[PDB]
């Protein structure tokens, strides 16, 4: 039997809003350490890696490890039926082919109860080579969202250039070029930009895919980009006090 | 000569939004007792019944019993031209084939008047019986809207089961099935159940989500159910009249 | 080398929102007096004239006059990359075929730096003959915008009746007709400089393009006369104006 209770229901709503369009179907690896998802996008280019640690749940109890195949688009629609301040509880038996989802209200006079059919999936977990990185920019998620959206109307590709003073995002297409430049900051609040830099890095990335990652933006005030040459970029969102949601993306070659 | 003058113009705007895409043509029944409207939707599944009593207007006056037919799309387009705290005066003079709408702003600087054309309609007054029902459930309207909206993700129909403890809503479809449950309370956000016998009926959410366009008119809604008879979703237009929606259960 | 620095960048974002759908391509006249743009619309019905005097730029330099052709849609997309509180700075070289724009966040350590392509353009500069007007109305920009938006549902053309008491807007179509009548006189204040009474007809389709300029000003002026086009002026305060000229029906 599996039964994880989560008081911040919104966390789960937000995660599935991020992923549903990027990935159609995925295998939710449950264990006593918690919930994990790892999958490539429909078009096999970006890797996604969710970690919800069991510590982070109010109540958690998994006995056997599960490998629940889920249509995320389906799971998303059901999470719409939860309010943002609802307490959510997931639950499952081994020889049932159904994840159950229970939404308790904050007024506490309403209780929703859904049952989501699962599916059988053909999933490998790839090796994410756990690394140290040349550059690691930590900045506001809203700002990075802005930068990625704005440059989409200039070009298809962004060149991230990382140095000690700051980071630069650049793009080129049919109507000109553009050049966004952020510097390190602060003594002011958590709208702060910071860099832990070992070597300079310059890498080109697909803006189409980065704009898919930024659907995660409402999880976290801040976002960490980690880079090194000839290895994937890691856009990371802390699901604070619980885990993270990481998008991996390889740069372009020439 | 007809002339009603409503201070809460908003009430008139809200009613037209609740109707205009459920119904494209209907006959307004004007009288000394107030304004009534009875109609069925474009495709004959649901029956709407409006009531706005003469007492509920500021000024009220009706010489004869007019029956003006109105393209509701065109009328809603005119009520777009009125602000929310505007004062709406309806007026029809003798044998002109047109309804006038006058808008006066709360500041009173701006004054706007509109001449809408009428159309000839085929009036069969299906005056369905004033029944008394097995279960009568009284609950927040916005809560009722959320429930109908959500369960559409799940399926095409909603099963409304009723009891003394609480009302229950259920739906099934391709992706799985769902089951929302409202328990009874001990004043404005209160949930209450006048239950003679237990009920369990099944309705098309498509139509329920047309009814809930009427949710601006009231903080609460009263659902009325009985076996093999039509459901009544009633938004009160408080101290003024009501707006009832009728819908039959499924095969 | 030209270089104009505007602290209220938003002005420029708003100007291009008010123009991009009405005119696709346009020629910007850069001189020591400021920035001017005069051009006819897509379908050759209405004239637009923009002025931004050099005084209103917090820094301004122009060593030689310029005629930059600009695809206003392209430019509208580049300006979308600027925050409402950014300091925008236009800049052009001796004789390059690019305009450089520079967006600086007022405080927060962010400079965006764009470079837009230009294009060759033979446009006919039409001299605007300065006229005396019979009526000139001053009303709230947002109320004129509300009116042309509302009457759009009733008919395709609006009749503007200007008396000393107030000003009347009317429209007729299939579904019916409507009148909106405004008195004379606070912030929302209608006020009329009346010489001779006027009543003229105008395409609402074009008015509702002009009113996209509404974010530039709390007030808007209408200036009418018979056998001569309507002037819808939006003041870009302490700087210049955006004027739309439109000829009437019949």
């Amino acid at each position: 039997m599996f039964e994880a209770r989560l008081v911040q229901g919104s966390i789960l709503k937000k995660v599935l809003e991020a992923l549903k369009d990027l990935i159609n179907e995925a295998c939710w690896d449950i264990s006593s350490s918690g919930v994990n998802l790892q999958s490539m996008d429909s078009s096999h280019v970006s890797l996604v890696q969710l970690t919800l640690r069991s510590e982070g749940f109010d109540t958690y109890r998994c006995d056997r490890n599960l490998a629940m195949g889920v249509n995320l688009t389906s799971m998303s629609k059901i999470l719409k039926c939860a309010g943002n301040e609802d307490i959510i509880t997931l639950r499952a038996e081994d020889n049932a082919d159904t994840l159950a989802l229970v939404f308790e209200a904050p007024n506490q006079e309403k209780v929703s109860d859904y049952e989501m059919k699962l599916m059988d999936l053909d999933v490998e977990q790839l090796g994410i080579p756990e690394q140290e990185y040349s550059c690691v920019v930590k900045m506001p998620s809203g700002e990075f969202a802005r930068i990625c959206r704005d440059l989409s109307h200039i070009g298809d590709a962004v060149v991230i250039s990382c140095a000690k003073d700051g980071v630069k995002f650049s793009a080129s297409g049919e109507l000109g070029n553009g050049n966004i430049k952020l510097s390190q900051t602060s003594n002011k609040e958590e709208e702060a930009v910071t860099i832990e830099m070992n070597e300079p890095v310059q890498l080109t990335f697909a803006l189409r895919y980065l704009n898919f990652f930024t659907k995660a933006t409402p999880l976290s005030s801040t976002v960490t980009l980690s880079m090194s040459a000839d290895v994937p970029l890691v856009v990371e969102y802390k699901i604070a006090d619980m885990g993270h949601l990481k998008y991996y993306l390889a740069p372009k070659i020439e």
